[PDB]
């Protein structure tokens, strides 16, 4: 936990499929963790152009970089030099499915990504095929303790051509890799997210992202 | 139209459905302050009860006049006065329960009048809430986005289970006007914080006294564009 | 009790998205050859603005021919009869419910329905009525918690062709008693729903189903 | 096309991936009689044995060029050939477990190839699949249906459980040939009927025989239209 820095490296690798179409990525960045902020530049190495829109992969390219504040346990930070897993189901309302799964590591002081995606079933006529997509809004994710994990639910809004929005579901599990003895878990919580594309290029074959992420409990006053 | 909601309102209610093959029909008086986002609802099971499931998964069916819209969001609800508004719903639960509400929203003599309507299948007869081991709600963050010239809302929320666990459930809603759209003045994307907390109970819940804060905001971490 | 004809006499109400609607109808069928016919009625709320298609379903499991000796559940109920709930999830965001409860007073099949339906996109086909009825499909029906369960998915027809899929989850309960009721293993139940006639933008619907029980009759190598 | 399938093939498989961050190959070898419908794979787990999931999860990603079509049902399958086919599917458990896979079919000097990815997520540790508490499937019928020049498929299946009952889940799957759609005489809705066996294992699960049966129909039930 001493481990992670008030500024951050990373690298990532990653491919998968999204219906029959097969690719790559890998990219670079640098953040903040204790501030919540990162920024990832990201190049489709392999099936570039994506006959996709690659909002789809946004969310898919880093839980270290949330600033946990209010004294909230911090289950990513604290799972170093160890380093932790998540997996992912994406369930978009227009039948798309893409899961995920990844693995983060810390090596030689830069945190090492290696992520897996796998979607189906995206329409072939529907936004995301036919690239009417315009980035997701902001979102709110619950965080609760489970089998001795984490788990996470959104739903994220993706914004399409002409004003109106796709919605997905997500549900993830979070696993760290270090023994249960050495971490102490947090209760229910809450990570307010903005994810948004602030360079583009090559037909989406070059992305620049960021992130901003901040945990926080409900601060609305309880009757009890 | 929001002339129309005071500072303080009163509330009435009935509610009649089904879970499983359970029959059920509830009453509820109330009151809040629409502008800050509060109210109270005391409410009874007048028929059915002792209700072989949960009370928690009816809370949510009890009132979208009720919310602090902060930061000048457009508010829906109240602009829909004194037309009134109607909302539908169905809520998934993880295990497999399913329950559709559908309900109607008027404003008679200055009194918020809500008819309710409940239909839950598939809990599963030995879960959580068909044996009675739910705690209450978790707080919860909900979005609304425009839609077909109504609302849309999405959430999840997590039940608290006895022993300190969590059964979550996801719900999807429209929220639709009587006002004409020609009248209403359009919210964007934005979101509602939400706190229903059970505050009395008696009887094997056949008594129940709720309250609920709410409060609508936009997102208020920088943006880069 | 259950005799080679039958005659029946259905209640319906319910909404769909905000839409309030009441259904009557009756019709007649051989319980035991798995065939029945129903004439219905929309009494109030009519015409719907949606496809009646999405309906069409919740008009009788009495009427299923149980082949090679499964044991019927639903016959077994009788005097007492039983009920079932439904979940059906279409594929384009609409949900419908419904509760259903079947008794037998002096000869005549008794059912009474309660439908309600949500989140119906109101560009689609159903809330467009540009549906033109089912294919046929089969059910999976188990044992489960002393009573069936059943799952399938059906194909909605769509104007213009192609379908509109959903996938619906239902629950069978016995009101006799579990020792009084000989439960069947696993089966299969096809069905073919078709309708026969309609008037008067669907506010008067003739409809025909046929169904046929059975196990499966592929070989086994176990 | 359909030439190049011969009454008896032979089949080679490489599978890899990930089921709740467990990674594993397998691969298999086999043969069958594509026009009557039956066929027989013989599977070992290469890389990440003895698994700690049911391989009951896995079975239905290990052939379809082997669906016995009658009532001359075009088959979009075995008239793919020589170019192929690919398929992907999700596979949703009734208690959360969801397993994503996609699959290449390609015909390489007489033998049939598949190459097979499998993504599985969520799956409950105290669940009958991680716990290895499951006892095969039972028979299905699955709906085929023309979409976007391709075949999507629907079913339900239920995998029995040690201690009786069944776990049901539901899959959707999408049929992509890689021959140009000028080339295919797709068929219309139709049905195939499934009946997948587990003959033999050995050494915890990482050696599985299985065998299926598959035939294609219309429905055979009298029509009033």
């Amino acid at each position: 936990e001493e481990l992670i820095k008030e500024n951050m490296h990373m690298k990532l690798y990653m491919e998968g499929t999204v219906n029959n179409h097969h690719f790559k990525c890998t990219s670079e960045g640098e953040g903040k963790p204790y501030e919540g902020t990162q920024t990832m530049r990201i190049k489709v190495v392999e099936g570039g152009p994506l006959p996709f829109a690659f909002d789809i992969l946004a969310t898919s390219f880093s839980r270290t970089f949330i600033n946990h504040t209010q004294g909230i346990p911090d289950f990513f930070k604290q799972s170093f030099p160890e380093g932790f897993t998540w997996e992912r189901v994406t369930t978009y309302e227009d039948g798309g499915v893409l899961t995920a799964t990844q693995d983060t590591s810390l090596q030689d002081g830069c945190l090492i990504y290696n992520v897996k995606i796998r979607g189906v079933n995206f329409p072939s006529n529907g936004p995301v095929m036919q690239k009417k997509t315009l980035g997701w809004e902001a979102n709110t994710e619950m965080l609760y303790p489970a089998d001795g994990g984490l788990e996470g639910r959104t739903d994220m809004a993706l914004k399409l051509v002409g004003g109106g929005h796709l919605i997905c579901n997500f549900k993830t599990t979070y696993r760290s890799k270090k023994p249960a003895k050495n971490l102490k878990m947090p209760g229910v919580y809450y990570v307010d997210h903005r994810l948004e594309r602030i360079k583009e290029a090559d037909k989406e074959t070059y992305v620049e992202q960021h992130e901003v992420a901040v945990a926080r409990y409900c601060d609305l006053p309880s009757k009890l």
